[PDB]
């Protein structure tokens, strides 16, 4: 349980995903395939202590410890929708911090073009790390990327609480990236590492499936998937069809840095 302040831009009124689910439907492979599984297993990681490493193409490499992730920032309560690739949504009332303020501390270097993310790896304790089955052919630990004005955007944040209080391990407790405009597989879990590259890093699901998956992965309902439409998507409310939207919604904040590239 922990305090935050509700900025007004982070604030409205749309029809929140009941806690249950937002903790009880789940994507975390390290946990099982079923969006059951995390809820039902994530009690085997041990999340305190941590050790989050920010390195590479930075001038003041610094590391944060468990606490340092609820009372080095200032935290902040954000209603974003959450838009998976599958075609579910929800609505979520995050607490966090915007990545900018880690990564200013931290001072990127001018050769610093992307920023590496890392999942924790710990085999027994994660038992989709395990079996080839149980964690559905992802190459482990689970890692993702962004480009560094992304990363950097206001409206990126890194994530230490859901619904007024910490993170519950199913939804990567207890630091998790959160990338609003972008498809649900980009806001990698349980970060342990946090690396500035000067060229484009790997990605999990790209890794996985080039074919399906790209790295930008920008919510965008005029583009399909191989096996799906991506102009509709099933909103989890209680107890449900609506329309995806561009950039899940966020395009006036976001449209500035994409605007007349590839
Ligand atoms: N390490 C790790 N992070 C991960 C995943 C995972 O399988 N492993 N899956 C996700 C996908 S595809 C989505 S859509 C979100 C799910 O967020 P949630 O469970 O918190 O709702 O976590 C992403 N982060
Ligand atoms: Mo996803
Ligand atoms: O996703």
């Amino acid at each position: 349980a922990l305090e935050f302040s509700k900025p007004a831009a982070w604030q409205n009124n749309l029809p929140l995903t009941p806690a249950d689910k937002v903790s009880g439907y789940n994507n975390f492979y390290e946990f099982g395939l079923d969006k059951a599984d995390p809820a039902a297993n994530a009690g085997s990681l041990k999340t305190d202590p941590w050790t989050l490493k920010i390195s590479g193409e930075v001038a003041k490499p610094l590391t944060l410890d468990h606490d340092d992730l609820t009372r080095r920032f200032p935290l902040e309560e954000r209603i974003y929708r959450m838009r998976c690739v599958e075609a579910w949504s929800m609505v979520v009332p995050w607490i966090g911090f915007p990545l900018h303020k880690l990564l200013a501390l931290a001072e990127p270097t001018s050769n610093a073009k992307y920023v590496a993310f890392e999942t924790i790896y710990a085999p027994e304790q994660m038992p989709g790390q395990q079996d080839r089955f149980i964690g559905g052919g992802l190459k482990y630990p689970y890692v993702e990327g962004l480009r560094l004005d992304e990363a950097m955007h206001p409206l990126t944040l890194m994530t230490v609480g859901v619904y007024g209080k910490a993170l519950p391990p199913q939804n990567g407790a207890p630091v998790r990236l959160i990338v609003p405009w972008k498809y649900g597989f980009k806001g990698i879990k349980s970060i342990v590492s946090i690396k500035l590259t000067r060229e484009r890093p790997p990605t999990t699901w790209n890794l996985a499936a080039p074919d399906e998956y790209g790295f930008y992965a920008n919510v965008n309902p005029y583009v399909d998937h191989p096996r799906w439409s991506q102009a509709t998507e099933r909103f989890i409310g209680s107890g449900q069809r609506q329309p995806t939207l561009l950039f899940n919604g966020y395009a006036d904040q976001v449209a500035s840095l994409y605007r007349g590239l590839d």
